[PDB]
């Protein structure tokens, strides 16, 4: 049964550290991964790098290709053994979210998986030690919190940075979008993945900038120059699986060449990449050249950028993202002198936790952001959905318009990460931000003769500057953080249109843990889309403050016959988490470029002066609760 | 008998980190202690660093004021449980080196007292994961010579650098002539130690240089100009009463300054004595001069460089 | 200004225990305080007693009969001085509710003016002595939680039984409504307080029996027979203020005599009471008969079975609610030879701890069935309300229909009630159960041509028995607990109407900490139910099991031009938690009797069988979460 195989899978995830050691009394008899594994484990695996990322998608193939489910887990059986964990880690994952075989199946936690990347090396090192110190079955709970001179303000943002769920979004992400997927191979295509990486990265930069003002901090700058040395950031994370941990940056670096890549070739990268964008036209391999469309040209720049195997060229264009992750990563030792690991920016699961990954992720979304600039704006036309009037909204809450902000306490289970021993189980305590649940109620007005569809776009803008009070629609679009999408329909008249935010499209309603998936539920059985990516819920709205910061709240209603494509697919699956994450195996169900309206520039001098019939403002307070 | 005195001392010191836990519920029960009471357990303690060598000589000298052997024994055992553990270490030692009650009693190997600073973490942390992978009385090995590219030529020089006995003696060094020493208060001095100090670092130099010469490469250069950025280097080593490890130093970046000094302040203190060596003479506190006696000089001007507590000034 | 107002009563609150030493040269001055003082200080108060009661009252008045708001400040300070404190606490309570002057003001937080009411000594034993172990501004923190071997199942309740919340709320709610009452001498009269005490006590019961059958227990049976023994309860509080703390009972104690009462007068009081029932008709101290009437006659059972002042006849139908308590707090010394302290059963902010509690409680509200059983059963005409339908109920949460419960960790901060000397807070951290938040949607079809006004009533009620699945009404009676009231409005066509659980009549949303109060907010200024009163948020639904027990959801809308009555009473003020609580110096706000439905006997074998069209019964499911 579909339990079955579910405990079947949560076993190839079990140690995955320990599982190194050959065991293979000849040690060709996975010849497919004599070549595959060329990594040991010595250095850690970089989901940015190349030759890392070659290897994981020849590991992931031979996953697509097992004949069967048992022969996928004898592959994962006897593959595991010699591979690199990460790498491991990483292709299995694909492999579980798109092959039909697993129709069965979660991913066990990633968190769960390697605790070692969301604790820190203290609250590690003090449940292990615990777990030695007396030996008793009893149950041993560390809290994480710590006590700490705090100097730097940057400390603020760590409840963001550090946040668990957020990392493992990023994880999962990745996984559902590889660098290294290949369409021709798997046969099946990934609908606007190219784009979806621009989107995604540029609301995480979006929603980072969201606390630093909540905060009273100016917005993230990009690493617009790459001379500029970069600020410091120490992650205190341990790996488990030898001695070491992932190495802290120091204050004020200037750029080192690797041996892999310098960085000039990198520089030439970005000046070829945005040339392209002004010329209207990227050259192909083949020395053609294909228009930067309207409809493509954002899809096909992301391919590039990231890039992935898509890119129209590689050889020319480069990689200029992924390389940024690769050099920030081993600063410390460019040369590989000293034999150090890399920092956090090598990982997906890790990279979010430092500061320098919004700089450089600023810097790619302004890339992005001068093709979006190339592009004219939207016309009253475009916008506009006639017949239909926004009369308010009203969010409710314990007190309306308002939303309140806390900390709350949560525990994390170490025994299936590192090893457990007599220990039932090892938890450690954490604290993340959360607010209080709340509706929103819209009140339409359909004047047309008939029932319409709409989809509602609900967004978030923060009102004040760093300056003062000022709307300014056109800086209001790097802010802009989405809220939530749906589809409903209304009647002729006045319409109530209520919706909860725990139903939001961007995140995910509950991830299930190892506990939860041995037992065996049903929110229906889908992959490593399942309970892992969309956004954390806690982390839906940002902290505010205490005074109650002002944000503006925008609801605009399109035309849902216009942005619904027509096409046959499946079941109710995993699309609870569409507005980041798309759809399964299916194509995105939003006609309109992503982030709509917010893409295209703004001429207005207030917000105000932009909308619509269909739109309506209201602002809202976000208060934080000591 | 004495070896029953060491029988007792070792496992006093066996596993420092877990008899902390200071579990005395009122913090003024130590009015012993009210005058330190300021470095926690788990910090690292700087040979170095001025406060923290005034807190390690405070221990001592209760160590030595101990009235007998075990009265010392029960101060020491009850103390460890308070104080950071690197001080603990130091101070018993000094203590067991000068205090009569102790002759025969050899101190804990500091190698295997702390076989973190000996070893690499990756031979620490598969060790440690040995024991708990599978559990047995049976014994664990583990080779630490480990396989790597070895990029920088200075790894050449490993043998010397690395090398277990020769980070031992400097350990023990230290603790002979420490830096606190306060000879009005033990009573005794030790003969000579500022032109010891001298000695005994120069010979490490000078060793040193002998085996880049063999190595074929220069002698090292000293580093005269403050500005100039450091060499890094990584150390690899992991301290297991924490998670915390050394901190590596990549190479590349000028001198900052510390909240508690300087750097333009160390520059002052160089041109200060130079000046003293100069004009023959240093001032003392009294702002008496005294004079840089080709007996005397080298052992006045050891202790104000290091320096100790016998500086001048 | 008010906030000044506030600033002083927070004193008069402050450091009771200590406040004693008299300071006093002579009383006589104090002609007004020559009716108080002879309560002890140490002693314990007795809320029940009706001696101390006297004294209070005497208290009170004279704290009323001040001039202006410095006359009523004055003599509470000296007061203050004499008085027992704890008889103090509850006079200027009463006072603060009541007195306009103080149209200003909240009272300082029960729990927090008395900490060691609400937590275990263990724990504030432990506070007390980090705070003298070592000196420092640090702050100290300290869990409630304990670890113990745990023989008895009851414990399983105390999650309800020793809530903070719930244990708050009973100290309030007999303050807004004194037995001591005297109409005559305030002026002002308490709206069908008989009545409201009968409801009152019946719902908690009511909520207590529906953890007992989440829990997979019994329903809890009345002190019916007085001659039974009790079952122990050990309460683990102390008494700061003295050395004393509330002494254990064994079980396996039958009830004796006090110097005070005999059981047997008692005895014969609820006969008496049960033959007046009976009779239909009640003996004034005239010796004139009032009648049993349908309107007047749960107010009047209400006042002579608590008693209050307002009893028609004291001298013979006697108190027999408050003695039980009075007779079950001393089991342990009824001579009081041994000159022990009263258990829990004595104080209205501990009683609810002890098991006994809901033993005695139902007794009562036995009393006040037999009278209801005399009344005759509603007809169609009664319940239903013509045109409306009730088409369907949903309720939305994660899951629709499904509630989640869990446990929440709480802190509560000491240093107010007891001495923090050098430390800044000392907090001490307990959990409690909570619930996630949700919705209701109800679908109503009114069939008139004109807009309708309509009161919603929600129910929710176990459908499982202890032998097997059974919805028989009649016993559902006793089980049902109330959700919420509303009015809404209803236009002709179908309509949907949304709720928030937030927005429950029944509870209280929030209660101001002395910290928020230190400063001055804005949700009005009423007084010592402003925060306080109301039942618990985190309460509001019963725990249910990890199963998800089913409870019957009960949705019943009625015409609200009958329910509600005319009159000019005052703002928006505290009504919140009209429910259980009334409002503020007004009239209760609905006509109709108190549980109706319920209140009177159904007819019918299954509960679906008595639905008329303005009734739903939607089956949902509540979760409880390890």
């Amino acid at each position: 049964t579909v339990a079955d195989k579910q405990a079947r899978l949560m076993p190839l995830f079990k140690h995955l550290t320990a599982l190194t050691r050959e065991k293979l009394p000849l040690d060709q008899r996975d010849e497919r991964l004599k070549g595959v594994g060329i990594l040991p484990r010595g250095t850690l695996f970089s989901c940015f790098h190349a030759r890392h990322l070659a290897e994981a998608t020849e590991l992931y193939v031979a996953l697509y290709g097992a004949k069967d489910f048992n022969d996928f887990i004898h592959l994962c059986e006897q593959a595991r053994q010699i591979v690199n964990e990460g790498m491991f880690v990483y292709a299995v994952s694909v492999a579980v979210l798109h092959r039909e075989d697993c129709k069965g199946i979660t991913v066990p936690p990633i968190q769960e998986v390697f605790p070692d990347r969301f604790v820190p090396a203290e609250t590690i090192n003090r449940a292990n030690k615990e777990a030695s110190n007396h030996p008793d079955q009893q149950s041993i709970v560390v809290e994480a919190e710590e006590t700490g001179n705090i100097l730097d303000p940057e400390y603020k943002l760590s409840y963001f940075r550090e946040d668990i769920g957020i990392n493992a979004h990023h994880w999962h992400w990745h996984i559902v979008y590889p660098a290294t997927w290949n369409p021709t191979v798997m046969g099946k295509e990934k609908d606007r993945k190219g784009e979806l990486f621009f989107y995604m990265h540029q609301q995480m930069c979006a929603r980072y900038d969201s606390e630093r003002l909540s905060n009273g901090l100016q917005r993230m700058i990009p690493f617009h120059n790459f001379d500029e040395p970069l600020e410091g950031y120490a992650p205190h994370l341990t790996s488990l699986v030898s001695g070491l941990q992932y190495a802290s940056r120091p204050e004020g670096y200037s750029i080192h060449d690797l041996s892999d890549v310098d960085v000039q070739d990198m520089v030439r990268w970005r000046e070829r990449i945005l040339d392209a964008i002004n010329m209207h036209y990227i050259v192909d391999k083949d020395n053609n050249k294909i228009p930067l469309d309207i409809e493509h040209g954002t899809d096909i720049l992301g391919d590039i950028i990231e890039s992935s195997d898509e890119s129209k060229n590689v050889e020319y264009y480069g990689s200029l993202h992924n390389w940024g992750h690769v050099m920030m990563a081993n600063i410390t030792d460019p040369d590989h002198r000293f034999q150090e690991n890399p920092g956090v920016m090598s990982d997906t699961s890790t990279s979010l936790r430092d500061p320098i990954f919004y700089r450089w992720h600023r810097f790619i979304d302004n890339i992005f952001q001068e093709h979006k600039k190339s592009f004219h704006p939207y016309t009253k036309e475009e916008l506009s959905f006639p017949g239909v009037e926004v009369v308010g909204v009203s969010i409710n809450s314990k007190t309306a318009n308002v939303i309140t902000t806390l900390i709350k306490e949560s525990l994390l289970e170490l025994s299936h990460g590192i090893n457990f021993g007599t220990d039932q189980s090892v938890k450690v305590k954490y604290h993340h931000l959360d607010h209080e649940p709340f509706t929103y109620n819209i009140v339409v007005e359909n004047n047309s003769g008939a029932e319409k569809h709409s989809t509602v776009r609900i967004f978030l803008a923060p009102k004040y500057d760093e300056l003062n009070n000022k709307l300014e629609p056109d800086e209001q679009r790097r802010l802009f953080i989405e809220l939530d999408k749906f589809f409903y329909t209304l009647t002729p008249g006045k319409n109530t249109i209520v919706r909860n935010h725990q139903d939001s499209s961007v995140t995910i309603s509950k991830v299930r843990t190892f506990d939860q998936l041995g037992a065996g539920e049903g929110v229906s059985e889908d992959s490593t889309e399942y309970c892992s990516c969309g956004w954390p819920e806690h982390m839906l709205i940002p902290r505010g403050s205490h005074k109650g910061m002002e944000f503006e709240l925008f609801v605009m209603l399109t035309d849902h016959d216009e942005d619904t494509v027509a096409g046959l697919s499946e079941n109710a699956v995993c699309s609870d988490a569409v507005s980041y994450c798309g759809a399964r195996d299916d194509r995105y169900p939003d006609k309109k470029a992503m982030g709509f309206p917010f893409d295209r520039k703004i001429e207005a001098r207030t917000a105000a002066e932009f909308l619509t019939p269909n739109m309506g403002l209201t602002d809202i307070k976000i208060k934080f609760h000591g």
